[PDB]
């Protein structure tokens, strides 16, 4: 069928749209960036549509019958609980999106009367009625850019609050015990970055001859069939449910995961949607089992030898043994048609890598630098144009994203973060006087709540002491940031270093948890180094939550 059919009627924003920040005509750094940087608006809502639209065919075979035979069979291992309505709610982001009915998210939080007797409704809806399409809204998301010409608009499809909060009431407990108990190891959001380098280097050295590659599928939500959705709900199935939960999954699948009406911001009839949803809370987790059972088959089907898989929603790696050049070049062409019968093409062909460094996933890539021993110490990082290009669209139009902060907390290693992030952002908040102020921070479907001042026991949970010590960066990663603050029109790396021995002073002179600050998160910007301990706070915090899929858009609340 069709991923999408269209009215014709637009794709409108509810909010102001800014392509571009505006000009000063008087600074060369202001062209370069106005050069480079742009943000994605709903006028090119429409090309992203005409990308996104295309008919699926799906042809299954005995290797994905017995992938899925044993994805089933894992999944029977699962016993899920309903959450209550308070459960729900207490996971509802403080600003998700209000509901058509008069309330908002701050209504769901506490319990008002309206909000709960309308969710008690859409519930009740949900358990009577099996079939009839939940209506969806379409918008075009407003993300910050480089270029190299310009990517249309992502668009989000999603149900109304009052439906968000029943999804987690009926699905929130599987999201968090299933996608482990049938992937193991391969689940991709059970680690920490630190774990996950960890799992890669492990996956690496078991082979006696390894070979890696990456594989990204063209537009995997719009690659999701009606009956790839209906398998997944098999596989929810297969878990212990109490009865009154299996009613509400099935209606979900058939009246909303698999498909139903858009609408747009104004009210109109848009289109109708036969594909994967990007804002339900099954669209991450959905992503990630469909990814792993389409991959192991098409390993099965191509003769891909001893593979290891990990798999973040649509981005997937495989570490095998290679079987020599030519033939892994034939292995991935048999895998690449396999996935292609199975509805999951490529963007771009997978290509074989005989170093675990030349391989992107996530927009990552696995670096070396030295730890304070002069021991070689591996990390992940990314090229940081595109990350410091949104951190300086959100220091002059503040964002609830705060893409900064989530990129401190996962590039913690990184000498852009360190040097450049690190910098800007201490040096904001002590001006601003607001480095106690708790924060969210928007990534893969999750809000989390940070306070800055707790980001050194956080980067030491998340990263290890190691992050505090790495210094003799790979030259890659020097020329990656040297190039990225010219292209935007920065300071460049010198600037910073001085910026930080300033920072670092500043904190210093603040006492208590910034003065912590100060020495662990700047001790690469002074001479005399002072000898980093672990900090007793590490082993307290509670990151449990911080190791899960969450809800497309994003709708699951950390705090
Ligand atoms: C570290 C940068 N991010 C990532 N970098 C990555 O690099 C790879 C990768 C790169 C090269 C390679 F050869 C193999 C794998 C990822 C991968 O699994 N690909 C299949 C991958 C995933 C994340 C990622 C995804 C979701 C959440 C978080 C997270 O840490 N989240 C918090 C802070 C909340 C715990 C991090």
């Amino acid at each position: 069928s069709m991923s999408y059919s269209w009215t014709g009627a637009l794709i409108t924003p509810c909010s102001p749209e800014e392509e571009k920040l505006p000009i000063n005509p008087l600074s060369n750094s202001s062209l370069r960036y106005h050069n480079k940087v742009y943000c994605t608006t709903s006028k090119s809502a429409s090309q992203r549509a005409k990308k996104v639209t295309f008919d699926r065919t799906q042809v299954l075979d005995a290797h994905y019958d017995s992938v899925l035979k044993d994805i089933k069979l894992a999944a029977s291992k699962v016993s899920a609980r309903l959450l209550t309505l308070e459960e729900a709610c207490q996971l509802t982001p403080p600003h998700s999106a209000r509901s058509k009915y008069g309330f908002g998210a701050k209504e769901v939080r506490s319990l008002s009367g309206r909000a709960v007797n309308h969710i008690k409704s859409v519930w009740k809806d949900l358990l009577e009625d099996p079939q009839t399409p939940i209506p969806t809204t379409i918008m075009a998301k407003n993300e910050v850019f480089c270029v190299d010409g310009k990517k249309p608009a992502r668009l989000i499809v999603y149900p109304d609050l009052g439906v968000r909060v029943c999804e987690k009431m009926a699905l929130y407990d599987i999201t968090q015990k299933l996608p482990q108990a049938v992937m193991g190891a391969s689940y991709g959001f059970q680690y920490s970055p630190a774990q996950r380098v960890e799992y890669l280097l492990k996956a690496w050295a078991e082979k006696k001859d390894p070979m890696g590659f990456s594989y990204d599928t063209r537009c995997f939500d719009s690659t999701v069939t009606e009956r790839d959705i209906r398998t997944e709900e098999s596989i929810y199935q297969a878990c212990s449910l109490p009865e009154e939960a299996r009613t509400a999954i099935h209606s979900l699948t058939e009246r909303l995961y698999v498909g139903g009406p858009m609408f747009n911001s104004k009210g109109q009839t848009c289109g109708y949607r036969r594909c994967r949803a990007s804002g339900v809370l099954t669209t991450s987790m959905g992503n990630t089992i469909t990814c792993y059972v389409k991959a192991l088959a098409a390993c099965k089907a191509a003769g891909i030898v001893a593979p290891t898989m990990l798999v973040c929603g649509d981005d997937l790696v495989v570490i095998s043994e290679s079987q020599g050049t030519e033939e892994d070049e034939r292995n991935l062409r048999a895998f690449t048609e396999a996935m292609t019968r199975y509805s999951a093409p490529p963007g771009d062909p997978p290509r074989p890598e005989y170093d675990l460094e030349l391989i992107t996933s996530c927009s990552s890539n696995v670096s070396v630098a030295l730890g304070p021993r002069g021991r070689r110490r591996y990390y992940l990082t990314r090229d940081p144009t595109t990350p410091l290009a949104r951190a300086a669209w959100e220091t002059v139009r503040h964002s609830p994203i705060n893409s900064w902060l989530g990129n401190i907390i996962q590039y913690a290693p990184t000498i852009w973060v360190r040097m450049v992030l690190m910098t800007h952002f201490f040096s904001i908040l002590m001006v601003q006087d607001t480095l106690d102020q708790n924060l969210n921070f928007e990534m893969y479907g999750s809000v989390y709540s940070v306070n800055p001042l707790d980001l050194p026991a956080i980067i030491e949970r998340l990263h290890g002491l190691d992050a505090f010590s790495m210094h003799t960066y790979s030259h890659h990663e020097l020329t990656r940031v040297a190039s990225a603050l010219r292209k935007l029109g920065a300071p460049p790396l010198r600037v910073w270093k001085s910026r930080a021995r300033a920072v670092r002073a500043s904190l210093i002179s603040r006492g208590g948890k910034a003065a912590v600050c100060g020495r662990y998160l700047f001790n690469w910007a002074v001479k005399t180094k002072l000898k980093l301990t672990p900090l007793p706070e590490a082993r307290l915090l509670d990151l449990s939550s911080w190791f899960t899929v969450g809800a497309g858009g994003g709708d699951i609340f950390h705090s």
